[PDB]
């Protein structure tokens, strides 16, 4: 239950990281090679929230993959409420131990999840599953400037060491063999209105239900710390969307 308790929390939240419906569609506005015969993959799909948004604005089949059964379960449940389970199926797997036929995907999606496998690594390894001239759309943590207060910098150095500046993320994408077709930083309501805000609302009902659990206490204490650091340093970092096209 140590792991499930955390998954259980996010099932009562909008998303697990910065993002919003408008941003997912804006990122999508840059993919122009989709058709009924397209094969799309959402890696680290989570509860599939942004997956349903795609499946409603683009033709083709979508396969969500995520490490936690609990998320994949809700993912399919929701997929069924929208009568989409026919072209949108959830599956439990790992971003590194994938089994996609080489050069079979037209689009690889992944919002706030590539940090698990690593930015550069994802680029390198995921490129193999994309058809030549395919699209990889990911949102990642970025530095807005080359200089940051010690506090916010050390914080990221303790969580995600690969957080870099946009120039460097873009450089890597090209080095990996893609063309940086579209890159943009997420707006702030992607952190407040659609993430931290709805998160807080749940923190209350949730904490009482599992009163005493140190796991849930640690979590809530982290959330507030994160939301706090963002209001105090939101001018030094954020989330950016990278739409990369396979080259060669
Ligand atoms: C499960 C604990 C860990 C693997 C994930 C925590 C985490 C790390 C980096 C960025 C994220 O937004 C995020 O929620």
């Amino acid at each position: 239950f140590d792991v499930n308790l955390i998954c259980d929390f996010f099932l009562n939240t909008e998303r697990q990281g910065p993002g919003s419906p408008e941003v997912t569609l804006k990122a999508l506005s840059f993919i122009d090679n989709l058709t009924n015969k397209s094969l799309i993959a959402d890696l680290g799909c989570g509860t599939g929230g942004q997956t349903m948004i795609l499946a409603q604005h683009v033709p083709g089949k979508i396969t969500g993959i995520d490490f936690f059964p609990g998320f994949i379960e809700r993912f399919n449940k929701n997929a069924e409420k929208l009568n989409l389970q026919n072209r949108v199926k959830g599956i439990v797997g790992s971003m590194d131990d994938l089994s996609f036929e080489k050069d079979s995907l037209d689009l690889i999606w992944s919002e706030g999840a590539i940090y698990n496998i690593g930015f550069e690594r994802g680029l390198k390894e995921w490129r193999n599953y994309l058809k030549p001239g395919g699209y990889l759309a990911v949102s990642e943590s970025v530095w807005f400037t080359d200089q940051r207060p010690a506090e916010i910098h050390d914080f990221w150095m303790s969580a995600y060491t690969e957080i870099d500046t946009v120039p460097n993320k873009v450089a890597q994408i090209q080095k990996a063999g893609y063309i940086p077709v579209a890159t943009f930083i997420l707006p702030e309501n992607c952190w407040i209105e659609h993430y931290f805000a709805p998160q807080a609302k749940a923190e209350e009902i949730f904490r009482r239900k599992h009163a005493g659990s140190r796991i849930v206490e640690e979590l809530i204490t982290s959330n507030h710390h994160e939301a706090e650091l963002y209001s105090k340093y939101k001018a030094y970092y954020g989330y950016a969307f990278f739409i990369c096209k396979k080259g060669f």
